[PDB]
RNA sequence: CAUGGUUGUCGUCAGCUCGUGUCGUGAGAUGUUGGGUUAAGUCCCGCAACGAGCGCAACCCUUAAGCUUAGUUGCCAUCA
């Protein structure tokens, strides 16, 4: 669980935004404010970095899945790696509009990634012309562009770890409607009434993301 | 102007929607808009939509170069 401040504030984590762009409900987590920036109150992280953690560890261990979502350039990588390295899912490109709520339809396009990779592992690109084949090989990269790291999810993920719950808000609307409790990294500048286990931290420094998202895949590795 | 069948027309114009999801108190919207391009809702990219049907194109004829199979009634190079 627990993290040590010194790596926390060496990681970036305590920064924030301009004093103009700020949300009055993250006023409990601020600390001071230097040079137009707000500055976060790590000691409220460090109680909440873990309080997220040993919710993660509990949930991996009863069979849960845990969708990682993050898409802002900082996140797309450090979520694809660490979501892998514990065996969960993730989504890096467009959050396709409507995959949890409209799931029944977006599945069928997650099982047409597999009607196709069974046509080329057998023969059959010979029987079909070049004007019916040049198609089936970039309808394989659209459907893999977006749905790639999710193609082994059959039911709604139990929890969900979101990285920017303002760029991401398309998703949170969907989870908060299916009741899928969210864990997420709020910057300043964002709003915690929609989320369940907020992590008051930074949001732009790549290392700030990966460090924190380092953990939450540790703590599904271990309670497991 | 009680019908069924057949037929012009706008017009070969690029349209006309549906499931499921979301938005809206509702009628409705979205998708179908947007940056581009195309004869073409034709294609890419983006995007609360994700896909699908009828159209569009192509599969059909007849035209413009050849190549094997064939030589009457067609053709007449090399000969009377």
């Amino acid at each position: 669980a627990v993290i040590s401040m010194k790596q926390l504030l060496e990681a970036g984590v305590h920064f924030g935004h301009q004093t103009r762009r700020w949300n009055p409900k993250m006023k409990k987590y601020i600390f001071t404010e230097r040079n137009g920036i707000y500055i976060i109150d790590l000691q409220k992280t460090v109680k909440k970095v873990d309080e997220a953690y040993n919710f993660l560890k509990q949930v991996s261990e009863d069979g849960g899945q845990v969708l990682f979502v993050g898409t802002k350039k900082q996140a797309q990588e450090s979520v694809k790696s660490e979501a892998e390295r514990a065996g969960q899912f993730y989504i890096n490109q467009r959050w396709l509009g409507g995959l949890l709520t409209n799931y029944k339809t977006i599945s069928k396009r997650i099982k047409r990634i597999s009607e196709i990779e069974k046509m080329e592992e057998d023969g059959l690109f010979e029987v079909l012309p070049k004007k019916e084949v040049v198609e089936l090989k970039k309808e394989y990269d659209r459907l893999i562009k977006f749905l790639g790291g999710i193609r082994d999810m059959k039911s709604m993920p139990q929890a969900l770890f979101v990285v920017d719950p303002r760029k991401e808000r398309n998703a949170i609307a969907e989870a908060r409607k299916l009741n899928i409790p969210i864990v997420g990294i709020v910057d300043t500048n964002c709003d915690p009434d929609e989320i369940d286990y907020v992590i008051p931290a930074n949001d732009d420094a790549i290392r700030a993301v990966k460090l924190l998202t380092a953990k939450m895949a540790d703590a599904i590795l271990e309670g497991q």
